[PDB]
């Protein structure tokens, strides 16, 4: 009934159990033979009696079940925490990796609601990307989480755009380069450049080199708030602007506008929504993460028009493809 | 499908959104006339744009709904966050009160799984009850949270025991006295004493006075690891032993055994799920809280027999209580 539902929604221990079990690679250990609690505790380096208590709640919430007496086995839902599942939900729930670590910022959500400012720095001592610049493991973990998709997640946006009159593509904060590579495979005449931060540029280079695309896709280390390294016919902003508050996003959009060739276009790859369609879990998860990690925000369809106009741009067309959008921006 | 379920179970922002809305008294402000985001931000002292983003997730999870354009209204489930609902779920999710504050100990759950030791102290600087002894606001909201049930939650365990041969009852760690009061109204010949800590003894005394029971129920400040202040025919341990690891629970149980009158009994009011029945959300919520708050634990039916034996006791009988709780009656072995 109504009481049961509210207790479940407000329960902080349940997602922490899911995250703890992910961090211990508990499902992997079961799958690699660790039948009993005794052997599971050995592999995860935990107290048997406490691990049982954890496992009890994992059975209660339907991630593990008991097969034979004392033998715990993942359910269909628990199997998604195997480290080799395509959705990478174990690493995304791993408290040592960048995202689940950043989610501890939600423990201070009232502060963000009162001020509109992110809470990450009050916990970890630096803002999100400064923290990542001083912690190579966090830098690398963040890039690998977002790029867990890379081989196929940019196939759809690359197909949604006519590359016939594109000669060079600049991917501004393009991660490990998977979007650039998707376009390259889709359009052999096109060349590309990825602009990224320290650390990320190295794994982007080796990923692109390992696709056999280093003849087609360059990587430049730099700062997207400074003049861009080069001009281009299509400039990519894929899950970049939501990281930034309005004024920084306009500056980023302004830098991209300065770097368009005649006829060029700015492409935004992001989750958006008509306002009255945005009261959904997918939108809020990303939007509220952006608030507490960085002070960024998801933007409704209506708000893209205004941000575009501040940058001297217009939204020319939107295409729906999670469920993502490709926004095509032209000079106003 | 399976992926959607796991993302929902792992989501940390959803309970923090619930807790934030509880702490801002948001549903209360809506119900007292705040019909816009603008008026709600005024009453909650928050940034309008950020409050809307919070509200968005509250609509997506079914606590709020949009009635008219811009007018957000609690659902049937959201109405349980009204401050005067009998289940007290707003204060139980209020991040300024003791329990939701303590729940932040779950952020370090792997440490407790690795060591078996609570994480509360590493976050707030002192163990649970030392923290509460130095924070009168936290002492008072913890007592008020557990006693939010007071008027009716002890009617069942008091009716599960025959008070015929009982003259005095000692309620060891008995909160604000709600249990002692239930017995008093159940059995007019009975006298009682509540043993509690500083702070709690004062609200226990005024609660009992305000029931008209100060003729029947005394309150004594002290420490139930020391010799108890008095002997009794029935000694109550209601939601006390789960706060403690085995060795500390044996000491408390031993202190009670030393204080029993001839023929006396120890009454344990708690859960007692058979191990095979304990893989359920009620058992695990309380058990995992005790782990990270205090290093205590819920005890299965099987484990009650072991702990009783360590204290020189036997579980004499068990009565399931209607509402799933139990009264366990312990006699000398
Ligand atoms: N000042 C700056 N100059 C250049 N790049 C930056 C930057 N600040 C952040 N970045 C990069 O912006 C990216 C945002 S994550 C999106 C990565 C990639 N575009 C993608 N698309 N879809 N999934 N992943 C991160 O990598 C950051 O390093
Ligand atoms: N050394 C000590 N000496 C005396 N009381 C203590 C104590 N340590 C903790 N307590 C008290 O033990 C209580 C546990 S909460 C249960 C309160 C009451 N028995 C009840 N039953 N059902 N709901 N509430 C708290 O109050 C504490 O102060």
């Amino acid at each position: 009934d109504a009481l049961r539902t509210l207790i479940r929604l407000g329960s902080l221990h349940t997602p922490m159990v899911v995250r703890t079990a992910a961090t211990l690679r508990l499902v992997d250990h079961i799958l690699a033979g660790a039948r009993t609690v005794k052997a599971l505790a050995a592999r995860t380096d935990t107290r048997p009696e406490a691990l049982l208590r954890l496992i009890r709640h994992l059975v209660a919430i339907g991630l593990l079940e008991e097969d034979a007496p004392g033998e715990f086995v993942p359910t269909e839902v628990g199997e998604l925490l195997a480290d080799d599942h395509p959705a990478a939900q174990r690493a995304w729930h791993d408290l040592t990796q960048a995202v689940a670590r950043a989610d501890i910022s939600f423990t201070r959500l009232p502060d963000a609601i009162r001020t509109g400012r992110p809470t990450y720095e009050s916990i970890y001592g630096k803002p999100f990307y400064e923290d990542l610049a001083g912690r190579p493991d966090l830098r690398a973990s963040f890039d690998s989480l977002l790029a867990c998709d890379q081989d196929v997640a940019f196939d759809a946006p690359a197909a949604a755009y006519d590359w016939t009159n594109v000669r060079h593509v600049l991917d501004v904060g393009g991660g490990k380069g998977g979007f650039a590579a998707a376009i390259a495979r889709r359009a052999p005449h096109v060349s590309a450049t990825v602009l990224e931060m320290a650390g990320t540029v190295d794994t982007a280079r080796s990923y692109l080199k390992d696709e056999g695309l280093s003849d087609r896709v360059d990587v430049v280390e730099g700062d997207f708030f400074e003049p861009l390294p080069r001009k281009a016919d299509a400039i990519i902003l894929s899950f970049v602007l939501l990281n930034w508050p309005d004024h920084d996003a306009v500056r980023i959009l302004t830098r991209c506008a300065e770097a368009l060739e005649p006829g060029g276009r700015i492409l935004i790859h992001e989750r958006d929504d008509l306002h009255e369609n945005s009261f959904n879990e997918q939108f809020t998860e990303l939007d509220l993460r952006m608030l507490v990690f960085l002070g960024g925000a998801l933007r409704t369809r209506e708000k893209w028009d205004g941000l575009a106009a501040s940058a001297g741009l217009v939204v020319e067309e939107v295409r729906q493809l999670y469920d993502l959008s490709l926004l095509v921006l032209a000079p106003a």
